[PDB]
């Protein structure tokens, strides 16, 4: 299906996860204050302004992830509008993993889970996002399948199309599962040269994919809440450049 | 202890062993959103009770505490529904096989609530299952692996749902390995299918809120059915 001639597809494992660790955004501080004691509105006010901020870089960062920039641009907005929770969370886990009891969103912004109570709603989805960051931490995740790991989710993200399918959307969706399997393959590589067997490898493979289903349904459910409080791409256009 | 130590060809044997019985609907031969609504809510609750008694069968299901074998069923009822109508559907092109007399088209699919949204997306995984020759051994494996995924991280007991998931992931690579399938191939077509499954996850909770929204005739509700079924 795909015509796409794409450098990534012929990039090595290794060499896949050099550039996705090169392509790793900066580490951002939040505007709190800690002398501030915290209400519903000014917490909401920090997770935002974190969120908005996050999302810039998350675009140049995605410029940066092999085989994206090959899609159209149309196609890279829609993984963009579609997994951008998906993405700041699996950020947000990997940093809060060696913090027991306690999220990450910034060097300057750990927060525990009677924090999250300030925020209707807010706490069920902390304790989810607690869980998947024990997760990964008893798996000891290493930061390259992390960075694997966090491109599948945006390649991945894209609304599912049968009837509302055209010829060149699914080129495009070729193209993406060409990818995905370059990628699968190099997280096999990197459990393979740390030393697992190949029933660990295949064990393995299938326990971090099954946590992207758990890292989906938290976005979903954030996104109901983001939408219930009213909250509602020209950007994402102009950055990605074309 | 039975269930782990199943072979791969056990573990398939057992699945296949519990295999739920094929319902009919209600259905008489025209649709309103109303008599859509009740034919849909009349199959998915009899379903239920079939699914219940089908998770028992599943290897390791009955070793698990009271509470994850309710908590389990509850968080994945409607992706398992969901799996099963989309491997029913796949000889099936833009349709869907709620049942053997309620086939359904998407201008059909526009009778009722939000479900046409959710109704294309699982004519499309339909559609892959159908590209990627999923077989039915893959499909009982995968339909297991929803239901000890789904409200496995929403201690010792984790382990034990994480070893049989593991034996799951185990079986799969047999069956793929057994098909001709090279390594690479194996490990490819295993990625595929578990992504598949966060697309399930996401027509799921789409599907759940309309169900909040809309509501129901709730008289018993499934963590009652639930508890009665299983607390037994
Ligand atoms: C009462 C409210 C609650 O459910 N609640 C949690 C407060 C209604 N309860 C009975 C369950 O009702 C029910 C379940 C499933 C479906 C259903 C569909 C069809 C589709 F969208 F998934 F395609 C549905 C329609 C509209 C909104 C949500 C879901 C359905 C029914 C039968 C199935 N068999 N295989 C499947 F995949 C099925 C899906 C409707 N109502
Ligand atoms: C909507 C307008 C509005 O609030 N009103 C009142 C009109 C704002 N729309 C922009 C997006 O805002 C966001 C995005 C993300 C979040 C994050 C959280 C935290 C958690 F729940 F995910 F934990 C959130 C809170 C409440 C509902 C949904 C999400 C968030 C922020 C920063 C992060 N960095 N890494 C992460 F994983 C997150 C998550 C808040 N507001």
């Amino acid at each position: 299906r795909s015509k796409k001639n794409s450098l990534a597809l012929s990039l090595t494992a290794d060499q896949m996860v050099s550039a996705l660790l090169d392509a790793e955004p900066p580490i951002l501080y939040s505007e709190y204050d800690p002398t501030r004691p915290f209400s519903e509105a000014s917490m909401m006010g920090l997770l935002t302004n974190l969120a908005d901020r996050e999302l810039v870089h998350m675009i140049n960062w995605a410029k940066r992830v092999p085989g994206f920039v090959d899609l159209t641009l149309h196609d890279q907005v829609h993984l963009l509008e579609c997994a951008w929770l998906e993405i700041l969370m699996i950020g947000l886990v990997w940093r809060s993993m060696e913090h027991p009891g306690k999220l990450l969103f910034a060097p300057n912004l750990l927060l525990d889970r009677n924090q999250g109570k300030s925020v209707e709603g807010m706490v069920e989805i902390f304790d989810m996002l607690l869980a998947t960051s024990s997760r990964f931490r008893m798996m000891n995740l290493q930061g390259e399948e992390f960075v694997c790991l966090k491109s599948i989710i945006l390649l991945n993200s894209g609304v599912y199309t049968f009837l509302s399918s055209t010829l060149k959307s699914l080129e495009e969706k070729d193209h993406i599962h060409r990818v995905l399997d370059k990628i699968t393959d190099t997280l096999i590589h990197l459990m393979a040269k740390a030393g697992l067997t190949l029933q660990q490898q295949h064990q393995r493979l299938a326990q971090l994919l099954l946590i992207l289903s758990h890292i989906r349904h938290m976005s979903n459910k954030g996104m109901e809440h983001l939408y219930s409080m009213k909250c509602k791409s020209d950007l994402l256009l102009e950055m990605l450049d074309a």
